[PDB]
């Protein structure tokens, strides 16, 4: 009884809606995703926030390198 | 008519004050020969040297407040 606008449909994201055994099999199975990934990128915290001051570190040498020219353009 | 104190005679600087075709004609010729002139004492006017080393500086200083502002970024990051 579907192919007719007085005949009832659905909508998008219903499991959920319900609340039965596939809307907690759901509920669930994104915590044991989103709790693993959740300590991948809070261990590689360490590098990268020493990779952003050896980023600036890289241009604090360029720019100093750049002043080292015009010091010896003025000489 | 100038071969006697009767007749007109002209003077000097009469080609300008009758503002015709050559009277046109000098006045952008001694502008755009001049207009050079005031390109090339213009730009060795920029060649002194005291000038280049404020410039030396002025640059430096300008450097050395992105590296404070690096300094600090790292700081705050550790």
């Amino acid at each position: 009884s579907s192919d007719t606008p007085e005949g009832v449909r659905s909508g998008a994201g219903a499991v959920r809606d319900a609340g039965g055994a596939f809307g907690k099999k759901e509920q669930a199975d994104e915590e044991r995703y989103f709790r693993a990934r959740a300590r991948e990128q809070l261990a590689a915290l360490k590098k990268h926030h020493e990779n952003e001051i050896s980023h600036h570190v890289k241009e604090i040498e360029r720019l100093q390198k750049e002043i080292e020219r015009h010091k010896q353009s003025i000489k």
